[PDB]
């Protein structure tokens, strides 16, 4: 079932959340937000910089103080206020699936279906946590009674990418609220709109003012400002691998803020000639051009068994041949466009080396439409290992596929990259996927499957795809600072 | 009881270790290690640059590979090995406690009965942990069977201090061994001589080759190869905060590499009206003047109530006054050398910012001796906040004491640092014990005592001193890497 | 605020619930429901025997049978459905609140304020574990890959008491329905209204038929039935330890079903000469008189240090002869009746041997109007270890306050009983707070305070007042039957 | 390698251990011990009763009182004595391993390879435990700090099967040690041996006295003493099912003791038409065989899909028949005897239930000697789920054969029994392996191999296998004991 919204979608939140208050920039200046599909401009919003940073992060600072509200109210009522947001969320569902696609170029079915539940079953996975954060009592050598409190650890800079707005504030704020921080947000400069209307939830649901800060802007400047402020505890940053050097890189410059990373990939897919050839075309398919290819998981290198490369090669392109591309929000339409012209234009000219450097054209390879960042579903074959569409990230809907006959060497050339987010092994050999899964350098390797995401699962990259872990019980460790205290006694007893 | 060796200690193991066989540097070049205490040439040892670093990286990834005898064994094997490193360092304690007394300019007394017995305990408590490192299994939305593995990260680079050799070497080499890493170890270029000879007890333990290389050097040759190596996976560091800011910096420079750092600190006491007040005054003390002020979590501020002020302080004085210096093999001293020349400046250096900016000079305040890096005990009282010595670290035998009348304002004043490393409370109330507790923004506080540090404790700063924690069952987690693996099934079943 | 129902109570549901279906007796008998305040018969309720349990039983296990809709969908939406329960409370939370005040003799204010709040807070805790329960991955010692499943146990049988009809009904669905098990629920001959309003309210919430069945009736009959069941998997009895033994019997005669037992108690508390004594006079006081002594962790041993002990009974007396006796649902009134009159009768017998051993009787010692099972209000001094009233768990309103001079004295008389369900522990030291908690005997120990309990916290006995916890993250362990799977490999890496 | 004892063993250890001294029985009498493989015996041991537990009780409760050495030990410390206790074991592995196979009837090369390296490495496993059982500090509604403490629970009876004495001694001392419990255990009437010379090593190693206990002597006299005993807080039981209803039982009767059971089972294996056929026949094999069948997980009923049934058959017969049976001490002797006449008696009964309800005896079926309790090994198939040797546990060397067609079906024909200690799923499919594992009623499964145990792993039974669990993490949890600390604070912060 796929309702919508009857009536006209209206923008409302366009300015800066400080304290539970909106707040024109600084500057007094704005900048444009546009749809992908369309290239038209939806509205402006207030332009957040290092002065609106700094007003967000006192703001912050304030809410974390010993004895303020958030810092004195039980745990499960920080629990109960989540699951009150995801709750405003879920009434809300339809007008933020339709500003969703609209401002992020993402097909309306996927925004309702896929991102809005996801937003709400973590949301909902984080409150459970609220009162399940615990310490330690500890048998320490001598007469002294230890325990640890693992505190929350105080103000949290985040910064959220443009692929997924909606789910990627929540993985962030679900974790980091949970556990007691407060934080400030920075949306991407493409999709600030659904974060400005979770801020307006946020203040409905009664959270105390300061707790959440959203500052809408660049990344260069209010990203660049979170990343090297003095007085912000954590921060943590989604998107590029090339970004993501320059955060950790200014966080040692200024203040050693506790840093975590998610970071885009070059995930390999293996297939082996005894894998059920059906079901590992259709995973690997959608692997790789979920979101028009803008998963930083995206299955970017297919290696097949020789002897079914052939086979799976054609199935892969009968599959990509089945695409219709337009406007997001029209039912039936199945591909929408990329996000903006900087993104289009790279995915142009990695489509143009694969041709150049010999990769075999299946499929696609141009752009698509009179208006709009669309590009044509793409597939090539005979790809091999130095080329620059086997080893760059594309962020696009361009499928690579390449053939293998070792597995020695294949699983070698699957590890064969700085990158590290995630992987596929599709066999019906019970030793195989036990021993390739354990051999792959990834952050989640997914057996006879791909793509699988969930709340209860932590997340993250080896290598230079990521730092650190976001979800599961081991995501909310960073979202915490462990305190020793370590009382004299007299004499203790087991 | 404090036995001692009957003869004359000999220098043997001087040479860079990798692979388990010794090795001349690559340049052919050495450089020297000189006793503190009298400033003389002890040996020389080779010096390790970046292409020894290369060398030892290699090793250290070939030890790691799938399919390795280090990657292979049982976990249960792994703390067997370690086991058998504590035995061995047991068999050697008075021949490595000499040298680290003779290297380090350590009084002999605490390198026996502290440092050594430290190493063996925590090794012993590190073994334990290998066979008990477990991931998850977790009941992940839709028909799927998801693990965890929480997998070794790699090669680990391991930047040890001068102020406890022994004890840091193991806390670094322990945990990471446990958890099945492969590490390249970086001892201080002013303490290299104890990190040899425990490497010649790795390879008598059995390890198999690659999985400890020692490379000595300086920190701004063989140290920055480490931080800024392409094929490093994690780096550990202790020492200064500035050097800290460094290796963070370059790790996001290079190639992401994970983490952890143990920093300095300016930590504070603080020391209420209805304290045991000569239990306060003791262990505060020693918090301060441990290891001749070498501890990165001396207690350098001491906050007393205003009312019991002036009797802290003469008793403070009485306590230091009571010291006898010279050289730490002499039974009967009590307090040895700084390391080297380069602290000694600083720490008198500040010394002369306490006088003229206005520090009352109870006792000490200048040099002492014909050789060695020897400086007078030193107390300050009337110390005001803006003082150089109330905010820089000292890191030698220069206590400082502060009154304070309003509790609220101390802790704030407490708190008002960039550092975060440790904190003291001294009071019989528990309401206050428990609240003040709380809100100091420290890894460690201490109730009633001060310095007290075990292996089952984890370990770290809050805020500039430190990313991350070490020891206990949380520091363990920093030495692994969580991988998930999601599992397509027919139908799952709770 | 008080807010109450505008109307008449309405009974409706008065039939056994299996297969979220209400259904007659097999014998087609019902059993009379009274109200303890006026002993009057308030309906009539289908009285359950071994037929009925049988019918259950059948429904339970096919419910939790592989491939059923409770053992197929996601922990996420266990936890959903008990969320939503905990809603569907809160709406009915009015007359709820009236319906346990009426049956169960309880002031409405408790019932409302206390109960029905618990409920609900801790069905959303329990709520939040449920997609969080989790296995291991384990480095076992060969070439194997070792995982474990905690799985639900199956089919639990569970015993409910009168004192907390909902409170408790709730402690034990919550965890046994997150951690995926089915239940057959017994609540008490003199309390079935609530809980099967509870019934109508899981329907409503859609839980699958036979997850929850609950069989009003009779302890001998319907209780021995689930007991001795020969497939019921585990059974939880909250109760007398009287009771408690004969269900471990039962349990090892039949089919050796897992037992958790919540048990009574002789609780005692420790009044240091240091303490603030308004602080315990209030705390020791509820301590013993709440819900009209009916709680089994009622401290109903008050030991004082002999300078502050007549100070001590003083302020007690006053406190004790300030209630207001009556029907529990008119406002001011605040102490209701006793249960029954089997309760009633051992209240008075035991006050009587108080007189005649020689107590001292400071207040009440009678019973008290026309209609209801009304006790006065009493309290004892001069009570020594071998009297009866210090002996035997009284559950009654009645206060027995004890000297001691010797802290090691009166912690073995402390410890000196079968029973070990709580203590208390008033003092301002904090060596003597920590001390004298670590040596008491008892599953929970109060500082300064007394009858804390919350979802958060592991709750139950130890010696003869229970076997095994409730709540907490511990609790969940004992509905939980842990398989390890253990799989061959061609090789294991760490 | 198989070294061997050079000198005759000599018996020195044969009276009964309290407070590390040797104690004659209080009614003076002893009671004979026998060599299965001869029927002769070995020597007078005294025989514990009543009275003899009693004083041992004494000694484990004062051992266990508040003040104690071992209550105050640094749990290190207990783990350091663990550890030592492994090295005396295995300095002794020759005498002990020669000791078990001679009282126990066991080949002397399991028992020198396979028990006494169990026995070391489980006992080293608990060690590394001791330090790290840790409480929680919990975030408890209201202004309170709450934490835990995991105590050791107090006096453990222990009761130790013939089958395993060394590895099931540990299993039970090494965890019970380790949590800092104390013990008095009962080694099996036919098996005192091994255990009263481990008892020697505890006094070596230098236990406090009084942390164990051992009293040899005889079930209904003993180890009822034990099971009923006032003031024992938890008994461990392994053996019989029958027996472990009489534990259960005696426990309620009593004081409620806490109760551990591992019992037996009549454990399953499937074998799918895609099995490793010879891989497969092998494990099964073993899994039945091993020590003469006397193993609780003997693989009892093995279900064969029928396409490969008559395959598996032969090739499990050529199996079976190339046994070796003679005196366990002989190098080349593959198969000793059973433990005594009643077990003997109960094995050939069982046999000839198979003849007379119509299974086809493929081999054995018969007694074997001139002396000792030997029987043939027995291979049954055509076995069907009602006969006696399907049903009951034989604990002999008698092999059940079954054959299937439906998987829904065996699958049900699997569970439907009251035993569940563990079962094996023979298969290539990855999908079939968890689904099955999943449906199995066991505590243990494996999957491509059977009998593989090892300290990391929990150990016990679903159904009427046993209660609770034994070793890995889990099966620490019931060796503590867990009170909850509730302080009331001025206020809290998280
Ligand atoms: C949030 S909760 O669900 O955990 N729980 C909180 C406690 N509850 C109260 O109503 C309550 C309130 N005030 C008190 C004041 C003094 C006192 F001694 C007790 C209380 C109790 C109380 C405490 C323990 C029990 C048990 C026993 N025996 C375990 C049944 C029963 C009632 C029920 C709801
Ligand atoms: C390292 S350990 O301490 O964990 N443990 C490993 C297993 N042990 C073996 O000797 C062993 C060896 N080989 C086998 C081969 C096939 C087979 F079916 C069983 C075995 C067993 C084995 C397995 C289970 C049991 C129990 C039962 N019932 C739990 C008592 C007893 C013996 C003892 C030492
Ligand atoms: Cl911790
Ligand atoms: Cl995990
Ligand atoms: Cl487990
Ligand atoms: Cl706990």
């Amino acid at each position: 079932d796929l309702p919508v919204l009857l009536t006209d979608l209206k923008i409302q939140y366009t300015k800066i959340f400080i304290n539970n208050e909106w707040h024109d920039s600084v500057s007094g200046k704005k900048f444009p937000v546009f749809n992908p599909a369309t290239e038209e401009e939806l509205c402006q919003v207030e332009e957040g910089d290092k002065e609106d940073v700094d007003k967000a992060v006192k703001a912050a600072r304030q809410a974390f103080q010993i004895g303020s509200p958030w810092r004195t109210m039980d745990a499960s009522e920080r629990g109960r206020l989540l699951y009150k947001l995801a709750d405003l969320i879920e009434r809300d569902r339809l007008l933020l699936a339709t500003m969703e696609s609209m401002n992020g170029g993402k097909l309306y079915s996927n925004a309702y279906l896929n991102d809005l539940a996801g937003c709400i079953k973590t949301l909902r996975y984080c409150a459970g946590w609220a009162d399940k954060i615990q310490g330690r009592t500890i048998p320490i050598d001598g007469n002294f009674f230890t325990y640890t409190r693992h505190e929350p650890i105080g103000v949290c800079g985040q910064i959220i990418p443009w692929n997924f707005p909606l789910v990627m504030l929540i993985w962030k704020i679900g974790p980091a609220l949970s556990c007691g921080n407060t934080v400030v947000v920075k949306p991407a400069e493409q999709t600030p709109l659904t974060a400005l209307h979770v801020a307006s939830l946020i203040k409905e649901a009664g959270f105390p003012p300061g707790v959440v800060n959203i500052v809408p802007g660049y990344g260069p400047t209010a990203g660049a400002a979170i990343s090297s402020h003095m007085d912000i505890d954590k921060v943590a940053f989604t998107g590029s691998t090339e970004v993501g050097k320059l955060i950790k890189e200014a966080a040692g410059k200024s203040n050693l803020k506790r840093v975590t990373l998610e970071l885009g990939g070059k995930s390999p897919c293996i297939v082996l000639a005894d894998a059920d050839l059906d079901n590992a075309v259709e995973f690997a398919h959608h692997g790789v051009f979920y979101h028009q290819g803008q998963c930083c998981i995206a299955a970017s290198r297919i290696f097949v068994e020789e002897s079914i490369y052939d086979e799976f090669v054609r199935r892969s392109v009968e599959r990509a041949k089945k695409y219709i591309l337009g406007n997001p929000l029209t039912p039936g339409v199945t591909q929408g466009p990329q996000i903006d012209k900087e993104q289009y234009d790279k995915i142009l000219d990695l489509i143009e080396s694969g041709k150049k450097e010999g990769a075999k054209l299946e499929c696609g390879g141009g752009p698509w439409g009179n208006k709009g960042y669309f590009v044509q579903p793409t597939v090539f074959s005979n790809v091999t290992d130095e080329m620059r569409i086997a080893k760059e990230e594309i962020f696009g809907p361009v499928q690579q596929i390449m053939k293998f006959k070792s597995l020695d060497d294949v699983i070698k050339r699957a590890n064969n990259t700085f990158y590290g987010l995630s992987a596929g092994v599709f066999t019906k050999d019970i030793d195989k996927a036990i021993t390739i899964s354990s051999a792959l350098q990834a952050g989640t390797v997914w057996v006879n499957c791909y793509g699988v995401v969930s709340a209860q699962c932590p997340f993250g990259g080896f290598k230079m795809s990521g730092n650190g872990r976001e979800l599961g019980e081991y995501g909310f460790h960073e979202y915490t600072e462990v305190k020793t205290v370590t009382v004299k006694i007299s004499q203790k007893n087991s």
